[PDB]
């Protein structure tokens, strides 16, 4: 099953969530998030934060349209988008998505990719997803992708230390059991060149941007 995340970033940042939704994709809203999620149409299971930053109209327009709407919040210490991810985690779907991911303050998103790290370690496939971007972090193993025809650029960078054995196939730059050191960009800006590639690694954590120009 899939668990969608929307967390409340700037609506024009994110993507059309309709063509997301299907029979085994459950939603849930984070901050102004649950209120994006009304307006496109699709209701939340379960919400969570707190009101301080949605408006008067706002809470109405959402108990009007979701009486039983259950929200949970935060404790301050822990951010709402970062508690929504410990209840979907639990829930153990094989594929999470984050929406509402990036935005004006920097701060929140460099934010959320500490989060992907929350799931290598629980080894759940955790996507974020923005008008342009898709992020994604794997621990060592070997992966395949397709070719996006939206989104032509694939970068990968280097997470908690150096990446180790880095080969890449399918790539208009290869590259055979490559040593990356951490900070490096030099796996920034890539393309396939096939339908499909492939990558692997066996140490360290690899990030893994997909992207556009629009
Ligand atoms: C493994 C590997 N991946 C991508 C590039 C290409 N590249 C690196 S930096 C950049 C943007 C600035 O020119 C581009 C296109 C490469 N050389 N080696
Ligand atoms: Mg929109
Ligand atoms: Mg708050």
């Amino acid at each position: 099953k899939t668990i969608n995340i929307v967390a409340g970033g700037p609506k024009n940042l994110i993507p059309d969530l309709t063509g997301y939704t299907d029979e085994h994709t459950l939603w849930i809203g984070v901050d102004k998030g649950t209120v994006t999620l009304l307006d496109a149409g699709i209701i939340p299971v379960e919400a969570f934060g707190d009101f301080d930053s949605i408006t008067e109209q706002e809470r109405r327009r959402i108990e009007k349209a979701a009486p039983a709407l259950h929200v949970y919040q935060a404790e301050k210490d822990q951010t709402d988008l970062d508690l929504a991810l410990d209840w979907a985690l639990e829930k153990q779907p094989d594929i999470i998505q984050i929406f509402g991911i990036t935005g004006g303050r920097a701060d929140h998103f460099l934010g959320n990719i500490q989060l992907l790290y929350k799931g290598v370690k629980t080894n759940i496939k955790i996507r974020l997803i923005d008008k342009q971007n898709h992020i994604q972090m794997f621990p060592p193993g070997e992966y395949d992708i397709e070719k996006d025809e939206n989104k032509r650029y694939i970068s990968f960078i280097p997470f908690s230390e150096d990446i180790h054995e880095l080969t890449l196939t399918g790539f208009k730059y290869p590259l055979n059991n490559c040593h990356i050191t951490l900070g490096s960009t030099l796996c920034i800006s890539n393309e396939l060149i096939h339908s499909r590639g492939t990558f692997s690694f066996v140490k360290g954590i690899l990030i893994m941007i997909r992207s556009t120009d629009l």
